[PDB]
């Protein structure tokens, strides 16, 4: 018998019956989350792997909301946080996104007085309706990242001085004793500083963090832009599959999930959300914007900013596949220094005043074709079954 | 045991009886349409994703029937719509493809009056024995596409005056309320115009169409070759998998339904039918023609035209993957206009007056060799599981 | 449980033990022919998709005995046939690959009076001990191709008076009433002379032409190197599925399979063998030799022949993906004439003289390595399991 | 029901209770390495087809042991075996690479007298701290190999005689009488020197030599950076596969397998160890090098250096895929001589000393990210399902 479509009728049908007859099929058209999601039977999947099945439209793009959690306490109308990176993240994208609705993640290869300092920036901040504020004191949101070895204790409470909403803990492999104790830490001191725990991509380091006490995960291990070439990583994920796995677990115990790497269009974004995350993390897609940090310079003709991982040769000194313009393949600098990220350029992208706004209306719209009005009914048609995948071929 | 083939005998068999042995084997070799097109086993395909095997041929070329229903009311002697896009179809285009069997559907990226005006042209025109001609009036058969707007009532008042035989409803996604709705406007003012609703790629999204009273489906959702890179598209199907999908439950209820994009050859037109489709629709393997609006100009030597989405940020200030010659890849031009496909050029084809022709034989000689004389037998012998597939790996 | 092995041993295990403990092992390394070419579960494959597993070595590679059956009724010391193709077989090579061991079959791409003096040439020619002789004769095996319309009939009776062993029966699709009812017309005029039928890719095509009284099969569709781009065709089959299909149905009524097209290095005559063939058609790989016929021209500072398909334009008026040098892509040339193949040029590859003993000896070298002896051997062990395979990934 | 996930609580569950539900899922996120390396479920996996799992962090990485067997009598600091090739190991990259904890092969593409003199300036040799010393001797350990024809006997007299500490017995196919013989004939005269057969990628394979008396398997058939085109070799596997399915095996009698080809990179390092193996065997990696024999010289701007296979015609002389700068692709030279390998160049990569210890560091890292400390543990964990797999498509 067809597994997919119940026995063809002996004469036509009548079109008016066609929603009763739709009702006699073994199952939905496609695939559901769970079997699209299945090592086993599929493999491990990146985005551009698959894609999300149209659902029925019954209201305008501009109905849809994109308020979704960050932490556990902290809601954003705009499910994007800015990478904590050298070339990404300083106080002026920290304020500028957090004015579109989003999240900016202060890097620290800095001194923590510096760190410090462009936290104060954006929390002393003063036509953006959507902006990211702290309820009670109308002031800018603002996340920051941190290291896990002591001297990080002492970086947190000058960034809690300043005013410090949310602390991400940056890490390529969060399940360790050191962040596992230093989560602890900061839920004791700063019980109000929500925490940012990985990055993780497997449901066994996730209940580790959740364990801890984190009120976010990061996801990611080896899917960023400027990450070197995987072909010479031996351990990560395929990025679909770790926000799957990750969230199908974490949002048992309502810990929202960050899809940090590899995300380069909107696209990207709609099928993070639609996996199981509540928000999603951008380096590449925000680099090159007037508001990142790093000055404007000229390649061959072509305007362009440097990008860069904090594992490269460049951004470790203390001053690889999918990527924009140039990049070059380091791999050693000092036998003990084992380059773990790219440092290359990408070309102006203009400010996140224009660009935002247009990732903004293209999710809204992206949610639509799903038949979706919001990240919470995205999520919940997920789980149910009615929200329906495809898993695409190579051609 | 093995399940593909009876054990092996113990001694020679007589070729004699090779035919008696051929029915003692458990299954047919390669794969059924219904094997092929299973999600959970081979995910979503696209044209180039199989083949179809080879049958019994016992009859020439020249005696395939290619008579197909473009819609439950519309019997074509070509399965050829030419897509209602302002680069491909006007009154030209509708006239030149009607007379060689086949249906034009007029674009509507001009006023209602100039719309109609083209319609009226290809109702009135005045060697061709394939014609497609309206019974009982001998004119040539017209469609012309429209939106769901409140306005497009009026327009398809103004095309209903001028002849229009045929209405197709222009939409990325035809699962809406706004089109649901428009339809059964359609079915109470205008009985006698044929109703083509889409664009549909699941059973859902089709159950509604018909439901509303559609007389044809228009499938497809990310397959043409103006179509925005898939990389960057989170909301569609792999054209194969949709083709299959739609029809399957589609002619359950007798709606012929359209193979709309990703059409670049006869094998591509050989495969969309063989799943289930009862017409093709094509864009860019019919611009670049002398009948395809728009003037002919040259591109460093050679003679093109422009071939454009309709949805790229050119078609809609009134006035991408698979692609002939050049293209351009534009996403945005106002943060509320996000651009849905792109603009380009493509290569002089020439008349359609030698191309269609060169299409039909082709396709006559490639239902020849799948063993089939009609579409009807096609479809018969492709859901009885007469009719075999074979799945392509990469190389 | 694990399927592919027993459960661990608690403690280690005696190495004299090795081959005892193997034999408590579920299934063998690796996959049985049967397993690798099943359609449900791994879809179509071509040579490239697989590598054949090492064996056991008692003997050296020059005790490897090559020796196969192109007919039932013809034993040749080499498995290798040339293509009746314009530009690969005429008495030349007819000659020099009889002499190796070899069958050439000449092309009626002429008059029937020219190609019967090209038979007659072969047959009446007078170092080469593996040289193909007809046994109470000791002239050279001559094979020749006609097509299956009624002046073929006055064709052929032109090549059994100049003395010709067998006939291939010319087609890119052989299941026909025309080539039954030829084959059968063969059968009763020319008992004597070998018939060659196809092409053929499906057990159901073959069971047809077996029946019908072919003593050979010819096998491919779409396989050929100078064969019209696949994204283009609609019908055929992969390669390696189409050898291995016919010939285990073919095998059990002793009619030995010809694997024609897609032969591009020792390699895959090794795996169209091991597949279940009895011999290997050669079309691109004889091109550009000395032997071949066409003259030498020197095209961009390299010596080159033309090589093309006989469905190209330049074949048919009496005068491609995988290819060697150059190609063009044709499509039509009159509405009625659909190319099916393409014209272009193959590098000089010398003469077949060091060519052929270079096939040879790795072919010897590859059947050692899977730990096999003969032809014979090498399809028993693959029909019992005994001879392994490896499916290959894209990477 | 969901095999991958109990099913979906209520309401939300206390955090603090993650690890308890953690234990109700039905299975481990991901896949075990017996799921990973199924021939029917995934078929023939390369380095690049999967990823490692991260685990749990509990130590530094400098805690990591890489401590390991390069055959059952020989524990090496470092799993690095440098590759008996005429461009890769001669007494200067032997004693480089054993100082570093690591086992050099010298190559026999010289005369036996030649060789044994080699070997003993290694024995004779005279800051370093992983250095692989013979523990009774002080003296460093060195390797060679030899073919297994009746003057090999002779050859290994000198170089037993030279002080020899193991032997390898160089094929591309180890599974014959000749080298069972061998082996037999190794244990009987010297067996204080350990023997390392193959190559061997099957199961079946290795059991012979096994039972033979081989102290070490050497994994590899194709899997080469220097070796043919596998779309021109019949017979082979690929390398994950291959060191997989020997080693699961092997390690049942304590023979240590090595990975012997396809080593780019430390992602190749670890998965080869993360799916069985004791140690890695390199050509390519080590080409180039200071330490490696034959001079540098440059070509258009690059110092570079020949790197060959021992089966290129340039090596057979007695004077291809994945390569670094260029290469040649020889296929014959005497028809009775069939290239197996081909002959080009490698950039400078500077000295091992740098190298290696860039090479240590970084596997020490990816054993840290999976949670592992040794490579004892790796094994442990690889077969108790504890360490995860993911399988990565094309994208
Ligand atoms: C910390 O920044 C990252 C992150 C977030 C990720 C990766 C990564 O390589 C680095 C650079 C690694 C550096 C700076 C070394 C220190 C460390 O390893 O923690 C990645 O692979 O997944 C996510
Ligand atoms: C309407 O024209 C199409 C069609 C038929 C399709 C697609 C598409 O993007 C456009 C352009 C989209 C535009 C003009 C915006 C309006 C809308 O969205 O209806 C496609 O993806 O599947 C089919
Ligand atoms: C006859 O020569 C071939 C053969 C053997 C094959 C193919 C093919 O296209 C042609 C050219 C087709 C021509 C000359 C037209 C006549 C016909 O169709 O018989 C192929 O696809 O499989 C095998
Ligand atoms: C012996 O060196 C190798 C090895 C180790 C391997 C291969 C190979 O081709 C050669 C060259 C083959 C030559 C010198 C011919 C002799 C022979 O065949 O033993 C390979 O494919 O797997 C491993
Ligand atoms: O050097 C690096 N190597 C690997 N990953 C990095 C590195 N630096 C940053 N990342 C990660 O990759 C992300 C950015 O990815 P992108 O948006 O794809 O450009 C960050 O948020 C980090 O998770
Ligand atoms: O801008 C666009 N974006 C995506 N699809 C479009 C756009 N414009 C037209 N289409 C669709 O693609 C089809 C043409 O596809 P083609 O034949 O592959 O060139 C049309 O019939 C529409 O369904
Ligand atoms: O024009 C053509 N189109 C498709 N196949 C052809 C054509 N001409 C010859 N062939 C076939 O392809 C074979 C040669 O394939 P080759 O050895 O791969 O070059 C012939 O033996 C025929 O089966
Ligand atoms: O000529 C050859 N053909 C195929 N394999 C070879 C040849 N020469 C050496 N090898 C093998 O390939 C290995 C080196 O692989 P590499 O580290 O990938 O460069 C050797 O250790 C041998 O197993």
């Amino acid at each position: 018998t067809n597994p997919n479509a119940p026995p063809r009728p002996d004469s036509l049908l009548n079109p008016s019956d066609a929603l009763k007859h739709l009702e006699e099929y073994p199952r939905g058209d496609g695939l559901s989350l769970q079997e699209l999601m299945d090592s086993r039977k599929n493999g491990g999947l990146t985005y551009n792997d698959f894609l999300v099945l149209p659902g029925h439209i019954n209201f305008p793009a501009s109905d849809v909301s994109l308020q979704s959690k960050a932490t556990k306490n902290i809601v954003l109308n705009t499910p994007f946080l800015s990478s904590p990176m050298d070339t990404v993240t300083e106080d002026r994208m920290a304020i500028a996104l957090a004015l579109h609705g989003g999240l900016g993640i202060i890097h620290h290869n800095c001194s923590a007085e510096e760190q410090a300092a462009m936290v104060r920036r954006v929390k002393k901040y003063e036509n953006y309706p959507y902006a990211s504020k702290v309820p009670e004191s109308k002031q800018l949101y603002c996340g920051a990242a941190i290291g896990t070895r002591p001297g990080d204790k002492d970086r947190l409470k000058l960034l809690a001085e300043a005013g410090l909403d949310v602390v991400v803990l940056d890490s390529s492999q969060g399940n360790s004793v050191y962040q596992i104790e230093f989560i602890k830490w900061i839920k004791q001191t700063y019980p109000k500083i929500d925490v940012i725990a990985g990055n993780v991509v497997t449901r066994e380091q996730a209940a580790q963090l959740i364990a801890a006490g984190a009120d976010g995960l990061r996801i990611g291990m080896g899917s960023g832009s400027i990450c070197i070439t995987q072909e010479v990583m031996a351990v990560g994920r395929p990025q679909g599959t770790a926000v799957y796995a990750v969230a199908e677990f974490a949002s048992r115990f309502g810990i929202p999930c960050i899809a940090d790497g590899g995300i380069g269009n909107i696209g990207h974004i709609a099928k993070a959300l639609a996996l199981g995350a509540s928000a999603v993390m951008m380096g590449g897609l925000l680099a090159g914007t007037t508001e990142s940090p790093g000055e404007y310079f000229y390649h061959e003709g072509k305007r362009v900013k440097v990008y860069r991982g904090m594992g490269s040769i460049e951004a470790m000194e203390h001053t690889g596949l999918d990527n924009a313009a140039t990049a070059r393949y380091f791999s050693e600098a000092d036998a003990v220094k084992v380059a773990q990220g790219v440092s290359g350029d990408v070309a102006d992208k203009g400010s996140i005043n224009k660009f935002v706004p247009y990732l903004f209306t293209g999710l809204q719209h992206s949610l639509q074709d799903a038949a979706i009005k919001s990240v919470s009914e995205l999520h919940s048609c997920a789980r149910s079954g009615s929200l329906r995948f495809e898993l695409r071929t190579a051609s």
